[PDB]
């Protein structure tokens, strides 16, 4: 498990980082969005 | 721990998938949103 | 690993909770957003 868990957590971290950026752009209205 | 960790990661994956869909709908403006 | 995994999952849970709130505010248009 622990190896599989490591991979899924790393996937999630990448996805959470991208969502934070997208949501921060939506909240601030960057680039006319 | 490892059993608890598995459950929380699975919860997070579901939540991250729903957030991606919602944010992709906000970014693309689907359905007048 | 398992200790490191616990910390990253906890970080992710906090971040996912904040994103849910922000996205729910964007979807519902709370506070004129």
């Amino acid at each position: 498990e622990v190896e599989a868990l490591e991979k899924k957590v790393e996937a999630l971290e990448a996805k959470v980082q991208k969502l934070e950026k997208k949501v921060e752009a939506l909240e601030h209205g960057w680039d006319g969005r």
